[PDB]
C-alpha cells in the first residue's frame, strides 16, 4: 500500500530507509489490534476498535533509561511517567499508546509483564509505565474493557524494529483525524550535522483536527475532497500523542526543545489544537542512555548554541511529524465501527489527483 | 486517640472544628484499607499492607469540576490527571491516593465506578482519573495484585465528612515517614483572610523523609528518641514520596491554587526533609466554591485579587501550617505495624514525643 | 499601502475593522523609528536602525492591571515582567518591543515615565516594567546607545488606538524575517461563539524564519521569488515576539492557553524555530481587568471546555498570528543599513503574481 | 565581625573554609554599596541606601558559560537572562543582584561593561545580561537613580574570590528581613558522595518574611527577641497601617556548586532552595519575589565550543544528588541566618529605621536552647 510520499504528496528533507521511528537503531514497535463485533454499541459488549501501540526506546530487553523531554501543545488528556521525565529527564520502559478507557489496563499490564520478564531486583525500576491515551469513543465501546492484559503482553513482545505498520493498528485502530480515518502514522529524518549524521524518527498516534482545516503540503484539501464524510448507520474529545526518537546524544533539557518543536509540525497541517484535544510529545535519545543505577553515557556532547546541529534536529522534527501525520491519513483505511458509525480513510484517488494538480 | 495537639505539640494558627481537610464542607474522605497475611512475602501472595483513600472535592454525587492548580517539589513518582490541571485549571471526580502498585487497578476502577452510575452522555468527562501513588515496598507486596475493585468502589461509595480516620489507613496502610511509620494524616486551619474567614484543609499520605532530619515543631527529634528504628524479622536493620492535598473554600482561580500548592513545599521544610531523589513529592489545591458545572457556566461566587496581601498571605499561611500539622499528625496517628517479610516499623513513641516537647517548650 | 490581503494573499476567518490588535477596543500603540547614519558602523556611533513600541493593553492613562498569559516557543531572548505573569496572571503598564540593546534603557525610562505620570502612592505598581527584544544586529549599531530615553517617552505619549503602522517602525525598525525585510505586523479576528462575538487581535515583531522554509498561504514561496537576497555593498541571532489581545474574559490560565496557540500560526508559515531563535507569545484580556489594589473585574466567565468558544477564540489566535506575519513582510521596505548591509522587502509584484497564480 | 555560628546558632553539615559562595572555586563576588543623604525622601534626591552585588560564576574575564538551571517560589519580582536558561540550560555572564529601581540600569550597564572588555567577534554573547531585584523601598528612594553605571562597573571589576561581605552591602544594602534589617548573606556546605567532595555555595539577597514566623535553628524567635521594632521618625511603627507585616518583599538565592551537573538537574538544585527558606519559618507573601538561581562551576560552556562535562551524574543516585540537595539546603538556611547577622541597625529614607537582629539577645537565646 502506497505512503504519502508515494502518491505524489511532497516533502522537505530525507526520510531515513523505513522512513519511520524504526530508524533510529535498535527502537521496536509493536501492535495490538482488536477489531471486533458490529452493530449497536452495548457498554461491555463492543463493537471493540482498539488496541496499543508500544514504543521500547532501547528494545524489549533493555532495563536501562533513554534521556528524555516533553512538550504539551494542550493537555486535556493523559500521558503517565510524565513528572519522571520532567523531574529526572529519563524513563524506564516502553511508551504504550492505546484508547482512554484503555489507560489503567495497560498500566497495570506494563507491570504484570515485568514481573514475568525483567529480574526482580529490577522490577523497583518498573513502577512508572509510561502510557498515553487518544479518544476511539466514535468506533469504540471505550468502557468496555475491550483490551486485555493478554493484548498489552502480545505487543510487549511481538515489538520489533523493521518497516512499521501504519494506519488503523494498535492504539491507533478506533482513531478519527481530521474528520477522515486517524490512526498510526511514522516518518523519519536522516538529518547532517557537520560531519554527523543523526536520525530523527517520529510516531504518531493521530485522533485530531477538522477537515476544513487539514493541510497537506500546504493546500487546504477539505474541501477539495469530495464525499467521504463520516456516516451514521450509512446517513451522513480529540487527541494528538507525538512519539520522537532520536540517536542524536541529547540532554534532557535538549530534548524538552526537541519535543517543543512537534507543534510547529503539527500547525504545518492546519489543526488549532482545540480545547479539548489532548495534543502531547514525547522526544527521547536513543544514545544518551541510562544504565540501571548506573553512570549515565553520553558519547558526545552538543552545545545547545550550535544552531547548525540543533537547527538539523529540530527541522528533523517539524518534517518528520508533518509527514508522519500524512502517512497516518494515507495508512488508515474506511472503517465502521461501535453503532454503525463509518469513518473514511482519506481518499487516495482524489489525493493524487489534487498533488499532481497542485505540484505537476 | 490523640492528634500531636493532644501530646503538646505547638502548631501556629488555628484549626477548623474538625482539624481535618473535611473542615472544608462538602469534601468527603474515604478509605479502604487492606491489611492481610504475615510473615515471608510471595509476589502475587501478599503479606499486604496497602489500601486507597478517595477525597471526593464536592461529594461523592457530584459530576462538577472544581478549580485545581498543582506544584511539585520532586516530580519522581506518579499523579495522573495532572495535565488536565496544568492546563484547564479543573478536575472531575475523586482523588485517589493509593500504593504504586495499585495505580493501573484504581484508574480503572474508578472508570468503571461512573459506569452505570452516570449517565451515558456525562461518562466522557470520567475519563482522566485522578490518581496519586507513594511505594508501600518494606510492608507490602507490591505487585501482587492486593488491592481489587471492590477495595476501591467501598472508598469511593463509603466516602463521607465529619472525622478523617488517620494513620495507617487507605493509601497510608504500608507507607514509611521518617523512618517512622508513615501514612495519612491531615489538618485544617480557618484563616482571617481580610474582611472574610476560609478554610484550608490538607490531607497527606507520607512515605517520606529521613529520621534524621525530622523536625517537629522545630526540635530536631531524630535524635532525642531512643529506639523505634526499623526491625528485620526482630533485629534492627543495618523510593520515597509525599502527596499533598490541598482544600478551600476560598474562590480561587486555577492559578491562584497553584500558588496554593506551591506553599506545601515551605511547609515541608519546616519539618526538615530535604526531598530526596527518588523521592515523589506533590501537591494538588483545589477549591470547593469555585466551581465547574459540567458543560456549563463556571460558578464563581467571588474574586480574589492575588495581589491582595491581606488575603492570600492568610490562605498561603493556612497551607503552610495545615502541611506541617498533618505532617505531625500522620506521625502520632500511625502505630507501629509489621508488614511483609516481617519487617517492622515503629509509629513515634508518644511518650517520648510529649517529654520532649514537655522538655522543649514549658 | 497594499496589506497582504490586497496582494491577493488569502486568509480564512474574519478581520475586525483595522485588521490589527487595536480592534480589540481600547489598545493603543505607539512606535519611535530611529534612523541615522549610513555605512560602516563603528559601536557609539551608528548607524542605526532601531526603535522601540508601546502597546498600552488598557490605553496610557491606565492604571490598571490586565489578565496575562505567556507562551515560549524558544526562549533564548529577553521579556521582563514574566514572572509577574506567570506568579500572579497579570501586569501593570505597557508592553515594549524593542531591539536587544534598548533593553535595560527602555525598561529605565518606564519607569521614569511613571514617575509624576502615576500618583505616588501607586508608584509600587510601575516597578515591574514589561519589556521584550529581537535583534536588529545586521542593520543596526546594537549596541551604540542609538535609543534615548525621548524616543521612549514618545513612544508610550504618542501611542494611540486606530489604525496601527507596520513594517520598518518602532522595534521592528531593525529586523529580518526569512531573510527578508522584518518588523511588525498586525491582524485581527472578529470571532463567533454562539451569538456572542470577541476580538482576538494580533501584534508581531518578526526577525526570524529562513527565506526557504517561508510559507505565505501554504506556498512555499521562497524558492518562487527571483532575486531580492540580501547584500553588503551590494554583493549577495533571530527572534519574534507575539502580542496578543483580546476582549474575551478569560482567565491568565486560559490565557496561557490562547498564547500557546500561537506557535501554530508560525507553524503555518514554515519556520522551525532555531535554536537560538528568540520566540515568545503574550496574551492578556482587555474585559478582565484588575484595578490596583482593587477587586479583579471579571464580566463574563468562560468555560474551558466550552470548545465552541474556546475552539473560536483558539481558531482567531491561528489566524491573526498567520496573517500578522504577512503583513508585517509586506508592509517592512528595501532597507540598507549598518555596515551596508541591504535587506528586500518582499517583492509585491512578484508576491501577487504568485498568488493569482495560485489562488484564481 | 561574628557570624551566626559565632553568636551559638547551630547549624548541619560541613561549611567550606569560608562558609561562603566563593568556597566555589573560581566564583567571584563584588559589592557597591550607596549609601547617602538622611531625612524626608524627595523622589530623585535621595536618600539612597541601595547598590549592587556582583556574581562572576568563572571568574570577570571569563567569556564562557556555565550550566544553570532556576526555580520560583513566588515569581512578583525581576530575574532577567531566565528564559535563555530555562531553553537552553546555561547563561554568559555574570550574575547582578540589586534593587528594584536600578535592573534596567544595571542591565544596561553589563552590556556596556561588555563592550569595554570582550572581544568584538565575542559581543553577541553578551546581549542577555542576569540581573535580579529586591526591592529598598522603605530605606531607599527607589525611583531616583541612586545607582550609577560607575557603582555597576566597580562592582563588576572589583569583585573577587575570598572572604565576601555580608549584611548592608551591595543589592542587600538597603533590605529588610523578618523585620529585622535585611541584605546578603552567604554560607556553604562541602558534602560527600563515596571518595567524592563537591562544594555548594549559596549567597542570598533577603528582603523577605515577617519577625513572627522567623526560625532560627527551629526556635521561633521573634517573639523571645524584645523590642528592635522598625521606627518611623524616633517611634516604632505601629497603628493599622504602620504596624502590619511589609508587602512588597523578596529574596533572592544564587546557588553556586562545581559538582558537574546537567541543567535539568540544576533545576531541581534551586528547588531545594525553597525547603531552606521553609526551614526559617517565611511562608512567602503574594508579593514577596523568591528566586532561585543554580549553576554549575565545572559543567561549563565554552563560547561557540563543545560543553565540557567532566563527569556525569545519574538523577536517580540518590548518594549523590540527595548530598548535594542537602547542601543546598543547609546552605541556604544557614546564609539566611547570616544575612541577619552580618546586618547592622540603619535608617534610610523618610527617617525610616531597621534594626539588625541583636546579637546579644540572639546568643543568649541559642545558649538557653543549646547548652
Amino acid at each position: 500500500g502506497p505512503r504519502a510520499r508515494d502518491l505524489g504528496v511532497p516533502f522537505e528533507g530525507t526520510p531515513g530507509a523505513l522512513n519511520a521511528i524504526t530508524d533510529v537503531a535498535g527502537v521496536e514497535v509493536g501492535h495490538t489490534t482488536v477489531i471486533s463485533g458490529d452493530g449497536a454499541m452495548v457498554i461491555g459488549k463492543g463493537p471493540y476498535r482498539t488496541g496499543v501501540t508500544i514504543i521500547h526506546p532501547l528494545g524489549k530487553t533493555s532495563l536501562d533509561g533513554v534521556a528524555a523531554g516533553r512538550a504539551v501543545i494542550n493537555g486535556t488528556g493523559e500521558w503517565t511517567g510524565m513528572h519522571l521525565v520532567d523531574e529526572v529527564g529519563q524513563f524506564l520502559g516502553p511508551i504504550a499508546l492505546t484508547g482512554t478507557g484503555n489507560v489503567g489496563l495497560v498500566h497495570q499490564s506494563m507491570m504484570d509483564w515485568s514481573v514475568g520478564k525483567v529480574p526482580e531486583e529490577a522490577l523497583f525500576s518498573r513502577l512508572l509505565p509510561v502510557v498515553a491515551e487518544t479518544l476511539d469513543n466514535r468506533l469504540n465501546d471505550v468502557f468496555g474493557h475491550g483490551l486485555t492484559r493478554d493484548h498489552v503482553f502480545a505487543a510487549l513482545d511481538g515489538a520489533k524494529g523493521g518497516p512499521v505498520a501504519e494506519g488503523n493498528v494498535g492504539g491507533g485502530t478506533g482513531m478519527i483525524a481530521y474528520t477522515f480515518k486517524g490512526g498510526i502514522g511514522t516518518s523519519s529524518r536522516v538529518v547532517s550535522a557537520g560531519d554527523t549524521r543523526y536520525t530523527v524518527g517520529v510516531l504518531v498516534q493521530a485522533n485530531h483536527g477538522d477537515r476544513n482545516d487539514l493541510r497537506i503540503a500546504g493546500v487546504q484539501i477539505g474541501k477539495e475532497i469530495k464525499g467521504a464524510w463520516p456516516e451514521v448507520n450509512g446517513i451522513v474529545k480529540n487527541a494528538l500523542l507525538i512519539v520522537i526518537a532520536t540517536d542524536a546524544p541529547l540532554m534532557p533539557h535538549q530534548l524538552e526543545r526537541m519535543a517543543r518543536r512537534a507543534a510547529l509540525g503539527v500547525g504545518r497541517n492546519g489543526s488549532t489544537a482545540g480545547a479539548l484535544s489532548g495534543e502531547f510529545a514525547l522526544a527521547f535519545s536513543t544514545s544518551h542512555v541510562i544504565p540501571l543505577g548506573g553512570k549515565p553515557r553520553l558519547p558526545a556532547i552538543i552545545n545547545d548554541t550550535d544552531s547548525e546541529t540543533m537547527n538539523a534536529l529540530f527541522r528533523g522534527v517539524v518534517q518528520a511529524t508533518e509527514e508522519a501525520l500524512v502517512n497516518q491519513l494515507v495508512a488508515s483505511e474506511t472503517m465502521t465501527g461501535a453503532n454503525n458509525a463509518k469513518v473514511y480513510g482519506i481518499p487516495h484517488d482524489q489525493l493524487a489527483r489534487i498533488m499532481k494538480a497542485r505540484f505537476p
